[PDB]
């Protein structure tokens, strides 16, 4: 019942908080059972279909990846003015069992899942809703601190432009929350998230470095700039941060968190990786009907 | 038994095919996708290898063959050093090759010394086997029968060799043929020759209202608007050639309309929602004369 | 245990890391499983497991055997396509993968990639320029083919002071009885590096200038590119091909072997000679490499 069986999967928002915990269990029920080792034959004679359009590498080797580990079969779309996106959507449907889709125009991925007759998830689209990120970047902080419930969740770097940070602070408001802003004065959170979230209640503070917004942040959930030092988590500046907290980042980094943090057993940066094969293992066992 | 079979043999154009080999490749995908629908655990070609070799881009083509080795059970391994030399290297790790490759005569020589089979996917003398077979499997499968239909080919068919090759595949079958072009871009007399030699006959439009009144099988390709003979003659002219659900109105009630694929502007989309609208189930035939080709080459039907 | 010369969990990076029961053992386990991919066995032994394909140096004859390997033992493979460092997307693949095999050309990179990578990472390549399964391969097809590698004479062709292959090879072979001859020209000889210690470890050596010369007391014709721009080439390109008239002047008991892919240096006349095992040399490199996956990942 609370599977989201054949469906396409666009946003977060289409997760009834208990279809996120659905979700989540079942994540943990594969993890378990690969751990052990067991034969897994879920998704065995299953294709899944991965059509990317912006390369996110992450995102295509966790999907196919989760996919090969559920005994399911990988097509990748490895295809200058061809063919409507929504055909090549429709062909490839012609062959698979569930289409992955990255495509960076707005409206597309959704256009390209309408008249479609398999069940397209979407892996990032033209507004930078991105459901399988914000699904295991919730399922990290729950699994590295117990609880979402309850905790100081503060996002540093570009936050003008990366796009799913402005997905997370949204959806953390289904939380009891306070959120937390660091980002260079022309690089700040923009006001219509800022204005959701104190619609929808939550406490938010901006910060102009990691160093004085730390010491009470849970998770310092960290983020590139491109184009100073007000953004880049150093092991010195981590001194500071609370003994429990855990430290994430979406990926990939370049300059904002040296290297030295990642021995740091509060770094979850890989272990937040490898959470996102297995959410994407359950969100294909379970969009397939097997869980 | 596997007598119907070409366990082993390269695979490079239908004309090594006869009714009965055919015959036995159209049940098999039948069988084939009829086990696919009761969710049975196919295992037909585990501990099997197939090489993809595109050497020139086609979607369509490539994707097929992997779905259908990946539905068997089975796994695909997908500059300068020669062709022969490169595909004999994949068949020291594969049971079979599956090549395409632009340059005429090139899937010939490299198939010539093959210790493994390979089935061309797609040549510079425009032989495309499992596209011909997948075609006529979709009418059959469509309209109950090939044998009495009168199919009407349609964009550039001078340059369209694998609708020579088809054209010339339907000799095999009781059948009427029909062509819609511009004048430029006829069917040409080379093979219009071939196919007078068989008996079977031919008829010329310039559209497709004209055309389309007792056609059963409307297959329809593009033109490419640098191809019309004249920026005159594509402004006078383009609006023939493209299919709209206002143009079927004229259709029979018992019909098919056919793409190759992928389309431009000659299918406008809205047709898609017609049943008669076969284009897409096309595309899951071919996946299914796939199977059927790589379980049978090698040695599993 | 019976995988007690399995190298399990363990970075690959280097073939002089392989003790010679330790290669032993591996060239057993690369022919039983052979063995069952002829006989059809049911091979489930990396099923459900994943292998990360990481090359940046498209070799891709090398990593088409790698990606066989994996998928006849029942596993599955992440090809990779390409601000993030090496060593990241490596421990990033690690969190999908059980095993990384990764090729790429700056010195020092592989290693560097491995250094704190979780998983087990298997060298296809580094920048200096060991090829652990090439050298193993090339070992193991030697043997299949002469029966033995002690005693061989073994005559390396062409551009010798470029070829990385040779270097490693030639480096390996003197922990045998061997006698290694160099067919190189003029210019591009078995560097001096490579050279000054084999001669260190008992090995002999002897410079030649052409196949047919040398071609009489040669075991093993280990053939390899010359090219155009290495010369510095008109008076000397003819003595260092290979052509079914220079192989009249071979042994009965012989092989002709090269890592491939290969040009003008062997005619396409030579193929049908059963001499030539170049081919087999690939189709063994997939045995090798079936033996490396199910051992470094504790099946063997």
């Amino acid at each position: 019942l609370h599977s989201l069986v054949g469906q396409h999967i666009l946003s977060v928002q289409q997760f009834t908080k208990d279809q996120m915990s659905h979700l989540f269990n079942v994540a943990h029920t594969l993890r378990m059972m690969v751990q052990k080792e067991r034969s897994l034959d879920i998704l065995k004679g299953k294709v899944m279909a991965s059509m990317f359009y912006e390369v996110s590498t992450r995102t295509s080797s966790s999907f196919a990846a989760a996919m090969a580990r559920l005994g399911g079969a990988v097509l990748s779309f490895s295809e200058q003015k061809g063919e409507s996106l929504a055909d090549s959507v429709q062909t490839m449907s012609c062959y698979a069992d569930v289409v992955v889709l990255r495509h960076p125009q707005p409206g597309a991925v959704e256009l390209a899942a309408k008249h479609c007759r398999r069940p397209v998830i979407n892996a990032g689209d033209g507004v930078g809703e991105h459901p399988t990120q914000a699904l295991l970047d919730i399922f990290t902080i729950r699994e590295e601190l117990g609880t979402v419930n309850g905790m100081t969740i503060t996002m540093v770097g570009d936050l003008k432009h990366g796009r799913t940070v402005h997905s997370l602070a949204c959806l953390l408001t289904q939380y009891r929350v306070s959120l937390r802003y660091v980002a260079p004065p022309s690089l700040r959170m923009p006001p219509t998230v800022r204005a959701f979230v104190a619609s929808r209640g939550t406490k938010q503070e901006e910060f102009e470095s990691i160093e004085e917004a730390l010491p009470d942040t849970d998770v310092l959930y960290m983020t590139r700039i491109q184009k100073f030092g007000q953004f880049i988590l150093t092991p010195h500046i981590m001194t500071r941060a609370k003994k429990k907290m855990v430290v994430m980042h979406p990926m990939p980094r370049v300059n904002e968190i040296s290297v030295e943090v990642d021995s740091d057993p509060r770094a979850a940066y890989f272990r937040q990786a490898e959470n996102g094969m297995y959410i994407r293992m359950a969100l294909l066992a379970t969009v397939l009907g097997r869980f």
